[PDB]
């Protein structure tokens, strides 16, 4: 399926760590993050995405469309730059991150009532698992 629509509850996290160090934020904002529950709302129409990604430290919120090439300043992480597009591979949700760290992006996809998110930024990949709430 590509509806990735709904409330969904982080279930698992491994390497966030890693992702995070990769990108340069804090050792102290790190340290924090890795042990936080986060609930990622996704909304979801035809190729209009809105996300929040909440926890009880930090939230992120990023909409985009499908398509469409944009400028992202990451605000709130690492604070850069970056050229950010999101497409899809079959039923893979691709975002490429374009600017000053290699790889960085992340997928996306829906397997049997999880979502799935790998974030990438170097030689580093954090892989979560969502449930829906
Ligand atoms: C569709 C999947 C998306 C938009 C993934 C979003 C991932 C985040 C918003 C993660 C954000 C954070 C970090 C990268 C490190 C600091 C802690 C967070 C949760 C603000």
């Amino acid at each position: 399926t590509r509806d990735q629509n709904g409330t969904w509850e982080m279930e698992s996290n491994e390497n966030f760590e890693g992702y995070m160090k990769a990108l340069d934020i804090d050792f102290a904002t790190r340290k924090i993050a890795v042990r936080l529950t986060q609930t990622l709302v996704i909304d979801q129409d035809g190729d209009n995405f809105k996300t929040k990604t909440t926890s009880t430290f930090r939230n992120y919120d990023v909409d985009f469309t499908v398509g469409v090439e944009f400028d992202e300043y990451t605000k709130s992480l690492d604070n850069r730059h970056v050229k950010a597009l999101v497409t899809w591979e079959g039923d893979v949700l691709v975002c490429v991150q374009k600017g000053e760290k290699e790889n960085r992006g992340w997928k996306k996809w829906i397997e049997g009532d999880k979502l799935y998110l790998e974030l990438t930024c170097g030689d580093q990949v954090c892989r979560q698992v969502f449930k829906k709430k």
